[PDB]
């Protein structure tokens, strides 16, 4: 009835912040950031909103400042990054997910990106995009996704410095030894986009390492 409208910030040089928001069963309503990068004039879709009608929003409002949209890529199989895929995929737009999260997806009966990666690494754009996987944690599918020449790092749903948060499909005993080589491998980071927080630094790495070691104990 009274839901936040779909907002669309600014981040640096070529990166965007948008934000979602959704009545799920927390304290009412959450809100979720993904982001939009621009390469050239080739934007692309880190994570997608939670309906077609948000998702639909966002890309237009890119198309109207001139960018053609390349194509997107989902965080984890939840949907506060999958559920723009849909209607993603019948405007025929490159729709990327890991090869477990589409797998996690098919299991739910949902529909499925329309391109798949595996591995601990993948190069959406080779010296601009990266996607890492450091394991199992918020979910066992979850990856990262690195922004190079701006030391800019989206953790979705596995950034979490405050609270774990929905502890549904996850894998306590793994997310303490994911988040520490998580904060191994891109410690070197300037900013670190949780999915449910305000943006950060390189401590949203130490964290939710903390965070998540006291969720391994914490259960035990
Ligand atoms: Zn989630
Ligand atoms: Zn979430």
């Amino acid at each position: 009835e009274s839901l936040p409208d779909l907002k669309i910030e600014k981040l640096d040089e070529g990166v965007y912040v948008h934000t979602s928001f959704e009545e799920v069963n927390g304290w009412g309503v959450v809100p979720k950031h993904g982001l939009v990068v621009l390469v050239n004039a080739e934007a692309y879709l880190i994570d997608t909103p939670f309906t077609a009608k948000d998702t639909e929003k966002l890309v237009t409002w890119f198309v109207e400042r001139g960018y053609k949209i390349k194509g997107s890529i989902s965080s984890h199989f939840h949907s506060d990054s999958t559920g723009g895929i849909e209607w993603l995929n019948s405007r025929s737009i490159p729709t990327y997910a890991s090869e477990l999260t589409n797998e996690l997806l098919k299991k739910d009966g949902k529909v499925q990106a329309t391109n798949s990666f595996s591995g601990v690494n993948y190069w959406l754009v080779k010296n601009k995009i990266e996607v890492f996987y450091p394991g199992p944690g918020h979910t066992p599918d979850n990856v990262v996704v690195w922004l190079p020449e701006r030391k800019i790092l989206f953790g979705g749903c596995f950034i979490k410095p405050y609270g774990l948060g929905n502890l549904g499909d996850a894998n306590i005993e793994a997310w303490p030894k994911s988040a520490k080589l998580l904060k191994s491998k891109y410690g070197k980071a300037k900013l670190v986009v949780p999915s449910h927080s305000e943006v950060g630094d390189a401590s949203l790495l130490k964290l939710t390492l903390e965070q998540a070691v006291k969720g391994l104990n914490e259960s035990k």
